[PDB]
């Protein structure tokens, strides 16, 4: 019983985290096998955030241009290249704590744990979801650029998040270990904002499910509803469309609770227009988003 | 900036949880030196469960009835006792991941990580406070029995719980690592229950300066307040009273957001007077109470281990 926001173990890929320095920056980079991977901002000069070139900045350094230390040791550096907006640095030892891993490109609405680290030390783990403006709403300082954002079902660490950057709202932005950025943001000094964000439906509707799970079901009422009622409302509360794909996922933790999909939907259009009424839900007294339909089955086995 | 739930990184604790077996019981210990902690409780079966005599239950195992099971090695038992409510296994290796560790026994008010664990093997990591009634709102499923808490400084490692047993709310009771309990409950099926909770006053305070330091401002005010006055406020409200020692230990945040503790505590006692008004503090719309003073310093200042 109980329901907590829950990270997975960190230990994987805290063996994973070294501090880049280039010049007078330093952030975190992650050690996988013989490959260094870091923001390609850590070239970035002080004089010029606004509109740098990263070839022309990359084609001007040298291997020891670049300093990685991992613990106590310094890593020789012996080759680089840019992969979109990640710099992978060759060294010429592999990390012997190196795990199994993929990479994996996430949707909004996915959930994974992030590890916030310092000059290539760990301060703390939390849990994050891909928000669907393509930020996440992280807890970074300056320099945690480099931290990863990662899920380990099955003992495999999926790879899915590397930190860039904060925006003006205090939110943050980022890439897949292939560098590409999540939504339409740029690693470089400019007016970009996050747009409007809004509320991840299915995750709202299986948190739901958990509550029930976890013994209470106070929020229920007598009524369904059709799919397309249903978001014609929710979007009234800049809540995002829930899908026929959303309906099926949510299958599972329907059929174990006894609650039609589209009857939680009508429990769900219910508290919009009420609130709680002094009530909570999970200890909670607005309704949670950062969970999926796979969280809840795991958290609640 | 952001401020998020955050539990300590749990990679040296990780490498020290093993599944500890007793007839058809399986739970997690914890394997430090050449020795598992694990919940004595173990060792009683379904009939025992109700009026377990602990002392003839060991006297009357011997050290093939525990297996240890470290991943995929067994772990040779060569020894057995008790401490309090924690068994104690001798086994013929060191672990050679031991972490710097230490044994504490934390207040309540204070925060710690947990390291859920199933037949020994890490599943997740979470954040919780010890309640003011000596309850963790914890996440735990059967079989979770054995999991822990810790806090690290540096690189030592605190530990601070072990899991033993769920309370009939859904709430959770567990030990220090010497298998003192917190709280009045005992390691048998009886009738037991949490009593009534208190908010952790200290920790609402040090959250508020986290949203202040945020940027979130729209509850402060121009007045301030005498500890007398707010504790009979925290009296009607169940809060823990404030003590002098609290506004010290506060006393840091008060001096960086230009709030005084008693300023921050006018603050609370007119939200708790009058409510939030519909709006939220840091995503929240109820107060917070299991971030310490430490915790808000750590998380918004970077600290690494
Ligand atoms: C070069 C580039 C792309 C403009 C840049 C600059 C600085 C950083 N930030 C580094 O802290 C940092 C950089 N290198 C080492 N640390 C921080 C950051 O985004 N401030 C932004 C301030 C507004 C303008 C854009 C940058 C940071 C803060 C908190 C959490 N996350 C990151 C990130 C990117
Ligand atoms: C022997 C004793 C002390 C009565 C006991 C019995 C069972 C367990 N529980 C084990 O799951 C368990 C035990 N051994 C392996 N697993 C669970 C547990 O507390 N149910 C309680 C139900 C009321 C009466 C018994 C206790 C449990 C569930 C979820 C989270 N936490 C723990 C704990 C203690
Ligand atoms: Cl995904
Ligand atoms: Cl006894
Ligand atoms: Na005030």
């Amino acid at each position: 019983s109980g329901f907590r926001k829950m990270a997975f173990p960190s230990g994987k890929v805290e063996g994973c985290m070294v501090q880049v320095t280039c010049g007078t920056t330093t952030l975190n980079g992650l050690w996988l096998d013989d490959v260094v991977y870091c923001p390609r901002h850590v070239i970035c000069t002080s004089e010029d955030m606004l509109n740098p070139n990263y070839e022309d900045l990359l084609i001007r350094k040298s291997n020891h241009n670049f300093l990685v230390q991992a613990g106590n040791v310094q890593l020789r550096v012996i080759g680089h290249s840019m992969q979109n907006c990640v710099l992978k640095l060759k060294v010429d030892t592999a990390n012997p704590k190196t795990p199994k891993y993929k990479f994996v490109r996430i949707q909004p609405g996915q959930t994974f744990s992030v590890l916030a680290c310092y000059n290539g030390s760990p301060s703390g783990v939390y849990q994050c979801a891909m928000r669907p403006n393509f930020t996440i709403k992280g807890s970074f300082l300056n320099g945690s650029c480099g931290s990863v954002g990662f899920n380990i079902d099955y003992d495999c660490v999926s790879f899915c998040y590397m930190h860039h950057m904060e925006l003006p709202t205090g939110v943050h932005a980022g890439t897949d270990l292939e560098g590409n950025f999540y939504g339409p943001f740029v690693d470089r000094q400019t007016a970009q904002a996050a747009g409007t964000d809004t509320t991840i439906t299915v995750n709202v509707l299986a948190w739901l499910y958990a509550a029930v799970i976890n013994g209470d079901r106070w929020f229920l009422n007598r009524f369904t509803t059709t799919l397309n009622d249903f978001n014609l409302v929710a979007m009234k509360y800049n809540y995002e469309p829930l899908t026929q794909d959303h309906v099926d996922i949510l299958g599972p933790l329907s059929a174990q609770t006894g609650i039609a999909v589209l009857d939680m939907c009508a429990s769900l259009k219910e508290l919009l227009q009420n609130g709680m009424n002094g009530r909570t839900i999970l200890g909670s007294a607005l309704l949670e988003d950062e969970f999926t339909p796979f969280d809840v089955v795991r958290q609640c086995s």
